[PDB]
């Protein structure tokens, strides 16, 4: 990449400023902006917050409701210090699509919005001054970029999204937005990879940076004593010992990273690192060589106002409610959630199934590989370092009974090999219609993810018994295939209003989703290589209104403000 | 003040850091912290976010409902460049109050947790590395602070806050923090006040610095444009054609205070403020010479999880849902809010009444050792309301307490001395009110003659005669007004407080206490009461928006007078209002 995904820091040689807070705003829906000189600076704004999503804020349909393009501004302050250093904004991101204007100035544009954005202004910057950033943003849905859907235009011009999934098509600057400084050769990239020694491990690293001066690498204990170093951009820190990054018992390494030249340090880049390996081996999944039955949930970025508005106080509520329940795992589904969820998953112990936004799937097929492909790297290079990030996930619910299916997924997974470091277990989701007998894909994947819904979508209530019949025939015949590989459910769920009871149950009501439950888990229970479940989902969360849709999707087994339904007791009683 | 509240700004001569995020916090049940050098750091902490409530994160009742001493820490790089400078710690708040260490080191306390707390690290600070913070602080209730309550040790030694407040008793960071770098000689505070001479206006104001060297003052428009500028740490800015701050239509100004040498600049400090007249004649209540009837609510700081927390999206979602009910009023119900509500509000055109966390001082809901210390905590508080919030021109009004004890000797000779810190700390000497509760009685109340316009708390059809008494209810809510009537004081009455408990779906023809067509009869039956009487001029409803409060047979998950529910949805009587106040 031309760019840094590395998360900012602050210290004598890299520097941050963190631009969040109330932006200027302005909707476009004549699309005259870039036409009327919106980059330097918006006619007519309201107030924004950021990070937010701005959908839930206003009070009237169509500013809710808004598709197309928009602007939002704000000034910043900088420094006279950070003179002619590599100075960049860095957008958590921006979505779905942008472009960014720094002092009237079009700096870079990006397609993706669930990744970080980042805009080298060094040539633009006015240390010791007030500078505008401008950034012109799109939220429309379409059939070559990600996630997939459509866009209706109404009797007035008026667009309106029209999702191809199942989850409210939020958008804006929804993460942290910062300015930084590096120094002129900086670290841009490195890379660790683990072996298990009897007690002792190995750390392999690759380092890139931006010049040709010396690089030296040390380990720091969790309480900073230097453990290993090593020089070279390319090496294998030796540590006797090891305290390994564990399920639900995490330990945290920090790495630290100098370019030298001399006499003296050029940069400095630290982070901190868990000794862990995963591999698939048979139809198991092993951490650090033992075997690991995966428990949690899928999740959204998905929270009342905010809707997928950034804040550590959702991340902390969600992980006591995860470690309440006995979870050791979630899945990003369905697209790579801001940085902090997974710096906070490193220091918790959780594994997480990373998932890029390949949801919702012609002539435009080659051009959604391509995006396809970049968001895949992106969200590699961004996350690769984090020891909770155990496998990545590549779709999830496409077609996949073709041979056309299959040579796209191919070029997929070979991206995705060739950006891991780790060579980590890589996956996706597959629906129903991906039929033993016909799908192409399976074969790519180290270990299989189904969602399925017998006993919501199929055979429900009345029908449940005849539903597990259905599910307990499909499994046989992934049984029959003898694959060997693990199979985890990522998605199985019902629809579920709290407070809503009957005896005997209804689907929708509490009692439902647990007799649901535990009907899956009884044919779950029946295979061998089921090694995880992840219950869709955590949390009641917004999607596209409609008739199937009340007020959202009800399959939370929290709330939407995180509270346990009935069937959350279930689920801990179950993992613990 | 031996500190500045100015609100933090960044330009070529002061520096700011945000330390909002994930800190380290540990509980301290048996306070054992200082005697074990938690003060250099927690030895077995949690992360906690900042800012926010720390109660609803956690899944077991002992965490949530944690009363005591509990710490938290950070760790910051300093720029090198900031070596030299005057450097503070700043907090939004500490709730409810605490100690702040840097390095180790102890460097300030503070006791009231809702304003902010500012700390000089000069001395211990160490530019070009890593430093760290750790806070100790407390949240117990007592009866020589505000707002005031009860601790309660349960048989294990456990404690159990026991508010005499109706709202949760959150505590923590729930504010913003900063580490901040100010010249040696700043500026620490200024006053505006505003005079209108026909088409133009005066802008009198003063400026306290930390030095002697020459202040320079300009005024410049919503443009940049300069329209006036003058000399002295005393003037007077006189504005040609001046573009006065008018209800829900805002314009602001923006003034730059300069320090200055031979040399050239020290300092420099600019804040947004607006040209407005506030003043009580008669029973009218005058802004910029016509008369403004208030509409809108008592709000909380108060959101699902994050409790008291701030964020600004629920400062933008709560301004879009007064402006969709046509309010253009909010008092800050029962404690200062963070500044950036003010700031919002100024931008917004929203009138605000500001109170100070005088509430639980009711004799029934709770002896003579402890109203001095209470009274001097009470000044205090006033004091650092007063010097944070005045040059905000959406602050019309301070309101110095909410329903204590008035119909004494004793309570009167308590709120002079409030009511006269207040003023002396007010360079706009703008109104000041409180807000009475019903044993107020008009034959015995001996403290509304302290204030400029009176607010009425009631709950006639609620807590009096409710449900199938509710034309009894009436019946009493006039006689008691006619009451008022005959007294003849020639001042403005505000209803500050009056609600039903709705929950939101309880549907029942006819209407019962709690059901949403219950809550739109008692709004309009108010309202017939309400416009009977030439002297009211204002309607300020009780709550905006469900809120937090203390568990109990009387609470159902909280507060439920809410106009809009939690998460910030209407009611059936929100429109109600909105019809009305159009
Ligand atoms: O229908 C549902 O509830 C879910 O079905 C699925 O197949 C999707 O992967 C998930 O995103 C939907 O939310
Ligand atoms: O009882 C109520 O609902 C309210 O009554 C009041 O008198 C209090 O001033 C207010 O803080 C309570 O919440």
């Amino acid at each position: 990449l031309e760019y840094s995904e590395l998360y900012p820091i602050q210290n004598e040689y890299r520097m941050m400023q963190s631009l969040d807070g109330m932006w200027k705003f302005q909707f476009d829906p004549e699309e005259i902006g870039k036409k009327s000189g919106w980059e330097n600076g918006l006619p007519a704004p309201v107030s924004m917050p950021v990070p937010s999503s701005f959908a839930d804020f206003f009070t009237d349909h169509k500013e809710r409701d808004y598709c197309g393009d928009f602007w939002y501004e704000t000034e910043f302050y900088l420094p006279a210090e950070w003179r002619n250093k590599k100075i960049w904004l860095r957008f958590g991101s921006i979505t779905h699509r942008g472009t960014v204007y720094c002092n009237g100035m079009e700096i870079t544009s990006h397609e993706g919005g669930f990744l970080p954005v980042l805009a080298d202004i060094s040539t633009v910057a006015k240390p010791g001054q007030v500078n505008q950033v401008v950034v012109k943003i799109n939220n429309e849905l379409n059939e070559t970029s990600l996630p997939c859907g459509a866009t209706k235009i109404l009797n007035n011009g008026r667009k309106l999204a029209k999702p191809y999934f199942d989850f409210f098509n939020y958008s804006g600057l929804q993460r942290s937005v910062w300015v930084i400084a590096l120094p002129e050769e900086s670290v841009k990239d490195y890379s660790v990879d683990y072996e298990l020694c009897g007690t002792d491990a190995l750390v392999k690293y690759e380092v890139v940076t931006t010049g040709e001066h010396p690089v030296i690498v040390r380990l720091l204990d969790a309480e900073g004593e230097l453990v290993a170093e090593t020089e070279g951009k390319e090496g294998i820190l030796q540590v006797a010992n090891a305290r390994l990054w564990e399920v639900r018992n995490a330990y945290l390494y920090q790495i630290v990273i100098l370019i030298t030249d001399g006499n003296g340090v050029l940069d400095e880049y630290r982070e901190k690192i868990g000794i862990r390996t995963v591999r698939i081996e048979g139809t198991k999944i092993l951490l650090n060589d033992r075997p690991v039955y995966l428990k949690g949930f899928g999740k959204h970025e998905d929270f009342p106002i905010l809707g997928r508005g950034f804040h550590w106080g959702i991340v902390k509520r969600d992980f006591e409610c995860l470690k309440w329940t006995n979870a050791n795992c979630f899945r990003t589904s369905h697209y790579p959630y801001a940085e902090e969820w997974y710096q906070f998953a490193d220091e918790e112990g959780f594994l997480i199934i990373d998932e890029v936004p390949a949801v919702g799937m012609a002539l435009t097929v080659p051009e959604l590989l391509k995006s396809h492909i970049a968001d895949t790297e992106e969200m590699i290079t961004r996350d690769k370092n984090h020891p909770s990030v155990i496998a990545w996930s590549l779709f999830n619910e496409p077609e996949t009974i073709t041979d056309y299916a299959y040579e796209y997924f191919k070029e997929v997974f070979a991206a995705a090999e060739t950006y891991d470091f780790q060579s980590r277990p890589m996956t996706g989701a597959f629906e129903k219609n991906s039929k033993p007998e016909l799908c192409k894909c399976y074969p790519l994947c180290d270990f299989i993810c189904l969602n399925r819904y017998y006993g919501w979508y199929i055979s429900g209530g009345p029908e449940i018994e005849e539903a597990e019949e259905l599910f307990r025939d499909e499994m046989d015949r992934w049984k029959a295939k003898e694959l060997n590989v693990p199979f985890v459910f990522t998605e199985f769920g019902t629809d579920t209003m709290a407070g809503l009871h009957k005896l005997p149950s209804i689907m929708w009501s509490e009692e439902y989703q647990k007799e649901y439950l535990e009907m899956n888990f009884r044919v779950f229970d029946s295979y061998e290589f089921v090694q995880g479940e992840l219950a869709w989902n955590f949390a009641d969360f917004q999607t596209t209104e409609g008739i199937m849709r009340v007020d959202g999707n009800h399959k939370g087994v929290f709330t939407r403000d995180r509270q346990p339904k009935a069937a959350a007791v279930v689920f801990k009683d179950r993992w613990e």
